[PDB]
């Protein structure tokens, strides 16, 4: 089997992006931001406090004939943005893009952070990270992913994520028309629960490329780009004007600039990330500071290559016995 969805940003900033998900008998058609840095697959539902619900669509289990609550089972979670949410779960049928999985674990919300009610356009979240960090308790639970790689043609999803566009997550196959030039695969550890990679090193805008490993996690769920304070400080140093802000939480420009590329290496490959795809506009309303796209990892313990740098590049995760990523440029 395959599936193919289309996944869109949720503002003019490709902040997040949601991907339709069928849930239950009759379908309930929630949106939902696909995260490759997690591994739970949760839902607003008639079960959310209602003071903690603004506007998302949520999933009634008693109106689906398939839905089975999960005995005993709870969940509980807390991301890198210290948002959070918990509560019990259900199993029921799944469908991504024409790819159905039954029995999926489907965990509804009790309860969900500030973060989560004041954004309407999500409706929770599906897990695409190794199944060995899913916080369901007693019993851990299966990514989709995981539930439908046996049924699938290939064992690997892809993420073609668009700037400032609309983009896909396709399933089981690769589609050979959506990206140019070859795909360069490179190892995975697991250790971590992650997607975790080694780039070979990066380059800003038309500067010589640095030949340095770069240990870090695709994750389609964070927007931005974190790395090591070093290469960060090298980056922003190319923009008349920039500056690290305390007071703002980062890295900010004036919103007049021009930003230069930057490079990212995949082994012998390379991904250019254009300068516009770094630009996240004015820190408030009618600001002319502008928010950079380029972060510093430094105190999350971890880098990250979230949405900035994979909408650069059409991104393979192999789910094989020894899972692998694979990146060409598109």
């Amino acid at each position: 089997s395959t599936g193919s969805a289309t996944t869109t940003p949720i503002d003019s900033l490709d902040d997040a992006y949601i991907t339709p998900v069928q849930i239950g008998t009759p379908a309930q058609t929630l949106n939902l931001d696909f995260d490759t840095g997690s591994s739970d697959l949760w839902v607003f539902s008639s079960e959310t406090t209602a003071s903690e619900v603004d506007g998302q669509t949520i999933y009634t289990p008693s109106k689906s004939t398939t839905a089975k609550l999960l005995s005993g089972a709870t969940w509980s979670i807390s991301y890198g943005d210290g948002s959070s949410s918990s509560g019990d779960v259900y199993t029921d049928t799944v469908s991504v893009g024409g790819l159905t999985v039954t029995g999926q674990a489907v965990e509804s919300a009790k309860k969900v952070s500030s973060s989560f009610t004041e954004d309407s356009t999500i409706d929770g979240l599906l897990g695409l990270a190794f199944s060995t960090l899913n916080t369901v308790s007693p019993t851990q639970q299966k990514t989709f992913f995981d539930n439908a790689k046996a049924s699938l043609d290939s064992p690997v999803f892809t993420a073609d994520l668009g700037y400032h566009a609309p983009g896909t997550y396709n399933f089981g196959f690769i589609d050979t028309t959506a990206y140019t030039g070859s795909i360069t695969y490179t190892a995975v550890s697991t250790k971590q629960g992650f997607w975790e990679w080694t780039s070979t090193g990066y380059a800003v805008g038309s500067g010589t490329f640095k030949s340095t490993s770069i240990d870090g996690i695709a994750d389609t769920g964070t927007t931005l780009l974190y790395l090591p304070a070093t290469v960060v400080s090298a980056y922003w140093a190319q923009v008349s004007g920039a500056k690290s802000s305390s007071s703002v939480g980062g890295y900010v420009f004036p919103c007049s600039a021009t930003l230069p590329s930057f490079t990212f290496g995949v082994g012998s490959a390379r991904i250019v990330i254009p300068g516009d795809y770094i630009d996240f506009g004015p820190i408030s309303t009618g600001s002319s500071s502008c928010f950079g796209g380029i972060q510093s990892s430094a105190g999350i313990g971890i880098n990250i290559f979230g949405d900035v740098a994979l909408k650069a590049a059409f991104v393979v995760f192999n789910g094989a016995t020894t899972p692998t990523l694979g990146f060409a440029s598109k």
